[PDB]
């Protein structure tokens, strides 16, 4: 990985914090002749354990193996000086879940579907690279000023450990139940096909402008509903093709789910023939307004 000297990094504002470090927006100056570029910077505070160092630098190591438009790009690391830092491109619109909730109703259906195609292309790349995400969710997608959505949050075990949506289960594992495929919940089987289930949940998150999956149902009630065969209902204003696709992501039998290649192909064809998105799935209303 590229080693960046600390004098090249200016931390400007905290944008995220945890117990063992923070995420900042800042600037990176590589050379005398080129203007500084905005970056995100994540630190690791003094006293970190061996495991913390391995996990922290391991996220950078994984990210440095990837080169794809829809995967967060690493600028480099500070490892020769303390505090250690990871420096990435700066995604101006932040996390997709919060972005959607703050921009409710502001996009066209075609823009929303384009977000999904970008996420799907990043996931196809990760799956092809033999990288299983385990925590695919709108909160772990970042959005730039071109509306490009990039997958983020990498690592072997730090990902689920660090995410407060991942909760301890009766069996002892820590997982984000509402996003996780049944085989991953039941027996800890995380594969690219469990990431496909999660992708279907992200599709529902995007098309609802960031609604919370399953609304107020508890984690146990979500699992019971999925095992009973229930699935999330159609969002309002959702293209039929898009709801069909998310429902195929949620097949109980892992082998019946589409692969990411199939998802990318379908989304790209829908976008290329955008009238295809004008046919909407029926929406089931919770409330009846009657007027004479
Ligand atoms: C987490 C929420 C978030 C994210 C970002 N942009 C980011 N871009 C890259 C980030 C990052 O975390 N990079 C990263 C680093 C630095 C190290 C390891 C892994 C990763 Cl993925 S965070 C920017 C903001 C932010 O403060 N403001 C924007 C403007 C105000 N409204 C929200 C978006 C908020």
């Amino acid at each position: 990985t590229t080693e960046i000297h600390p004098s090249c990094v200016t931390r400007q504002k905290v944008i995220g914090a945890g117990e063992f470090g923070e995420v900042y927006k800042g600037m990176l100056k590589t050379s005398s002749g080129k203007k500084e570029v905005p970056v995100a910077i994540k630190t690791l505070k003094a006293g970190y354990t061996e495991k913390q160092r391995v996990d922290f630098l391991g996220e950078a190591g994984i990210m440095g193996q990837f080169s794809h438009h829809n995967i967060i790009r690493l600028e480099g690391v500070i490892s020769k000086y303390k505090p250690m830092m990871i420096i990435t491109e700066y995604m101006e619109n932040g996390a997709l879940d919060k972005f959607l909730r703050e921009k409710d109703g502001e996009f066209s259906v075609l823009q929303l579907v384009g977000m999904l195609r970008g996420i799907a292309a990043g996931m196809k790349y990760l799956a092809n690279m033999n990288y299983v995400h385990r925590d695919l969710a709108a909160r772990n997608i970042l959005v730039n000023s071109n509306l490009v959505c990039k997958v983020s949050d990498f690592g072997l075990s730090r990902v689920l450990e660090d995410d407060p949506e991942a909760t301890y289960t009766t069996s002892g594992g820590k997982i984000p139940i509402r996003w996780t495929a049944p085989e991953a919940i039941s027996y800890r089987k995380f594969t690219s096909a469990s990431d496909v289930w999660s992708f279907g949940i992200v599709m529902w998150e995007v098309m609802t402008y960031g609604e919370r999956p399953y609304w107020e149902l508890s984690n146990h009630e979500v699992m019971k509903a999925i095992n009973d065969g229930f699935r999330l209902p159609t969002p309002m204003d959702c293209p039929s093709a898009i709801y069909q696709l998310m429902m195929q992501c949620w097949q109980q039998e892992r082998a019946r789910r589409p692969k990411f290649a199939d998802i990318v192909s379908i989304l790209d064809k829908l976008i290329r023939a955008p009238d295809s998105l004008k046919t909407l799935a029926d929406f089931d209303p919770r409330v009846s307004i009657r007027l004479p």
